[PDB]
């Protein structure tokens, strides 16, 4: 597979999950089961026009530089996915996003996989429901408990996101219920 | 421009088929052309830049770190359709990503501006047209530029003979 292949600098107990968009945030999951999650940095940028968020690239490699994950641990980042209401610069928008993040993760050695939103999303269970952004934050929050506070707010779905695709990536395995 | 910066000069022609130009203090000029790799959509096989590839690439390069790199401003094209407009900015943004991890600032460039630095503004033929312009400004280059596919060397030379402030 050369198009896996030329997303780690390698060849093909830290994990990295990365929700790449605007508003999305990237999670890091260290052996002795801890956890962060950061914001995804992004300036406003004025684009024929109008004023838009665009994500802030030198901040991003800042962060990345800063982490205790070690080089060779795999990032899995949900595969790009634009909306279809989306205008030309937002197309434009989500690929640049795409592609910032991956070459900032293959920089930084490490392995990066792609994960489409559905196959992390039925891995925990999150289907055929009417509240999918409430559903993935109350899912971090029970994997994730000293995050509950970080995941409150209807704006923390991306922190969320990311959460668990680090989990997905680490196998972790979220309880049936509240007393499984 | 501050999102993008932690004798040399380098110039990118960031899309599938582009190139990478490096011009040192003595004169010299290298250009590579952007290595790619082939993925699968449908039933056709596409092109999309290999992100582990440029990186080697631009570590091996002999410009230190600090040095400028231009590139064009990118646009999506009007006439392209949604994934068109999704792989010009994925490229993009690969590439400008690559350049600032690997130690070098980014310089985003309006393309009406740096054609126009070159009379390449009022061209109706602008991929032969940068292959002539690259070729007089870098003759040693005149046998890396005689071919139509050549013209995504041609712009990452002019973007770099456009930062170093050489003139036609």
């Amino acid at each position: 597979d050369p198009w896996l292949a030329s997303l780690s600098l390698l060849p093909t107990g830290w994990v990295i999950g990365v929700d790449p968009d605007i508003g999305g945030a990237i999670a890091v999951l260290s052996p002795d089961g801890s956890s962060q999650v950061f914001d995804n940095p992004f300036v406003h940028i004025v684009v024929s026009e109008v004023i838009r968020k665009r994500l802030d690239t030198k901040s991003i490699i800042q962060l990345l530089r800063g982490l205790d994950a070690p080089p060779g641990t795999t990032a899995y980042i949900e595969k790009s996915s634009p909306f279809p209401t989306d205008g030309k610069q937002g197309w434009w928008s989500t690929g640049f996003s795409y592609g910032l993040w991956i070459a900032s993760l293959v920089a930084s050695g490490f392995s990066v996989v792609p994960i489409a939103s559905q196959t992390w999303k039925a891995y925990f269970g999150l289907m055929r429901s009417e509240t999918p952004k409430d559903d993935s934050r109350q899912a971090a929050s029970i994997l994730f408990p000293d995050k509950d506070q970080s995941l409150k707010l209807k704006k923390h779905h991306g922190r969320a996101e990311a959460l668990l695709l680090a989990a997905y990536g680490k196998g972790l395995v979220l309880p049936s219920g509240k007393f499984s």
